[PDB]
């Protein structure tokens, strides 16, 4: 089931900030957090959407694999690692988003909208435009439910090509070392309030997987390294990682 | 395939060790090799631990092998390396390098199955005499650096006569470093059966931009240098500037 441990509110207050840790261990098939209300609070996914966006791409074809390169469109935008080309690799590692509304139109709303209903993502709602629906448009997503969603794209159980699954799973490689590895998804949402910050993803040890999925209160932007920070403050304190 | 390039100046980082060896790089967008030692570079030995890469592509490739979660049972014969003492899958027993689980594999595949596998990667000298078990320790199967570049350019392009799957699976598990900088993927090797006794690392570093593939051996007369494996690629990664 669900268990509150509300010790890692500390981890909050000591930052000045506010949020919530979720974390699911595999083996035990357990939940633990520090909030439940706020584990099941739905929020705009923004960037944490180019996993089930890269996937449906990945599926359909519009991406054939991570090795295609995807021209910059010409527009100078404000992150300059945006204004190069990319592949699905570096897409993901600089969240590019120009490059991602892109596979979200090529996509198309219809086919869109039937992947996360079989996704079962979120509240499955694209309501807004087509190529930013995930930015400020109608979906949302609780912290539970991203953990949710992780779950089956570990275990290859969404519905789309095994082969989908694992170049995104690929793509989501975030750290690895001879202690643990760390598959996961950056998001800061600021289009529609609350601005928050999201860190949702996977670390797989020898012998077990502890899923996780935070989101935090972000009014600027000079709290984001807190978003790492603090779930591995808890990471650290559980004993998961060294 | 342009001429390899000696830069002798590596091999300051083997003297300042008290250590012989040969490290070889490829530059994949240039197309490049580059090597302190090129008649070392292709001087071919045993492959010991690095054969399972090979192994394991095998074993997934003919179902030996179902995915990287099937569990190998410990066979409760208490061994020297206490991590082999337990049971394992296929990314734990690359990561601690699980020779009883790998030779397992060999003996499921099979003397003509790995015979025809090995000459279809044109793996070394496609020789598996000895063995079935054990040729890769023991027999008479050899590799050189370079002849493991090759084979590690077909698989980083899924260009090996097995299924594109089982060359994504492996190469997840010869994931060892991710970082904000640069992606290892590789497999150390430690050759003790017969002389010489040689350490290899061999593998590649995934940039944003490129790839580099390397492969290095060198003679290790007492596992006290086993460090260097790395230690030496690395330095000679940093002195071409190609990680931080
Ligand atoms: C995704 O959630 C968000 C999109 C929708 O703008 C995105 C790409 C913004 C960045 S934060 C900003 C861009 N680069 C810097 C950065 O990421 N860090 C970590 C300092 C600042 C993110 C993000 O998740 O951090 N995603
Ligand atoms: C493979 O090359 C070798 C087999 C054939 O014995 C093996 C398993 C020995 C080890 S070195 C030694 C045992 N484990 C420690 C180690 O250095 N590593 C990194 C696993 C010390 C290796 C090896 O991969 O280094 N391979
Ligand atoms: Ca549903
Ligand atoms: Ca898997
Ligand atoms: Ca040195
Ligand atoms: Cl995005
Ligand atoms: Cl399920
Ligand atoms: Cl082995
Ligand atoms: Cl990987």
């Amino acid at each position: 089931e669900w268990q509150e441990n509300k010790s890692w509110n500390a981890h909050f207050t000591e930052h000045k900030s506010q949020g919530v840790v979720v974390l699911w261990n595999e083996n035990k098939q357990q939940g633990f957090t520090n909030n439940l209300k706020r584990a099941n609070q739905a929020f705009l996914p923004a960037s944490t959407f180019k996993i089930p966006n890269s996937l449906i791409a990945l599926d359909l074809g519009v991406v054939k694999d991570e090795h295609q390169v995807f021209k910059w469109d010409g527009q100078t935008r404000d992150i300059a690692t945006w204004n190069r080309d990319h592949n699905l690799i570096t897409a993901m590692k600089y969240s590019v988003v120009p490059v991602y509304q892109e596979f979200a139109r090529q996509i198309g709303e219809a086919r869109m909208s039937k992947m996360l209903h079989a996704f079962d993502y979120g509240n499955e709602d694209i309501s807004g435009n087509v190529d930013s629906f995930w930015l400020d448009g109608g979906i949302r997503i609780s912290a539970t439910e991203q953990i949710s969603f992780l779950r089956k794209l570990y275990h290859n159980k969404l519905h789309v090509s095994e082969r989908s699954q694992r170049i995104v799973k690929q793509a989501m490689l975030t750290e690895a070392n001879g202690d643990y590895i760390i598959r996961a998804k950056t998001g800061y949402s600021t289009r529609i309030e609350p601005k928050i910050g999201w860190w949702v993803g996977w670390v797989e040890l020898d012998d077990n997987v502890w899923f996780f999925a935070m989101n935090m209160d972000m009014p600027t932007s000079d709290g984001l390294g807190l978003r790492q920070a603090i779930t591995k403050e808890v990471l650290k304190q559980e004993k998961i990682i060294p």
